[PDB]
């Protein structure tokens, strides 16, 4: 942890933590037990970059333990759109469009648009507050998200689906963002702007799959 972590004002703190559940829901990780497996067995039909990124998403969770030993995730309450995120993440990987469900719902929506989102804010805040290693693993997770999407537009081969399934989740992918609006304000964002910059990711994302 960063040695002036404690020192941080507290509704700072409290906002870091907020968005850091988001990548380390431990409140609630029981919950989705059986993506380990799922993840585990689709990374290992597909290999390619598939299993460089499951070790990364391990990663991702080690980074957010290991930083929040002495103030941990647990005491954090994730929303209930972040709860319907996952439990349908559950049922694509249990799907039969499978590859196509997880690159939408996971690569496009989760990494593309609310993780980009989530750690844009991560690092300006870890930045503003000099709390330099936290700072530095939000940069590393960002390189990483930036392989993820890509490897996403990857995995899609039906245009017209992918980009179907774009619009049908970004209003959940919103309301996770609304949900949060306690949390985030504090942080000095206002949800609006983080709405329009969602809209313009969501967009970009959509550009690229029909570029593709």
């Amino acid at each position: 942890m960063d040695k002036n972590w404690f020192s941080t004002p507290q509704e700072i703190r409290e906002g870091i933590k907020y968005l850091s559940a988001h990548f380390y829901p431990a409140s609630i990780m029981d919950r989705w037990k059986i993506l380990k497996k799922l993840s585990f067995e689709k990374a290992k039909i597909i290999a390619n970059y598939s299993l460089q990124q499951v070790i990364e998403e391990i990663e991702h969770f080690d980074f957010f333990n290991e930083y929040f030993k002495e103030d941990p995730l647990t005491t954090v309450r994730l929303p209930p759109s972040y709860i319907k995120l996952f439990d349908g993440l559950v049922e694509d990987f249990q799907s039969s469009r499978w590859r196509e469900n997880i690159a939408t719902r996971f690569h496009m929506i989760t990494e593309g648009v609310l993780a980009t989102v989530g750690l844009k804010i991560l690092n300006e805040t870890s930045r503003k507050y000099n709390l330099l290693k936290f700072n530095e693993g939000i940069k590393r997770i960002i390189e990483d998200e930036a392989r993820h999407v890509s490897f996403g537009l990857s995995l899609i081969e039906d245009k017209e689906y992918a980009v179907k399934r774009v619009e049908e989740l970004f209003p959940l992918a919103v309301q996770i963002v609304k949900e949060g609006k306690d949390k985030i304000e504090p942080l000095g964002y206002s949800i609006q702007e983080l709405v329009n910059l969602m809209e313009e990711l969501k967009k970009a994302r959509i550009n690229k799959i029909l570029g593709s």
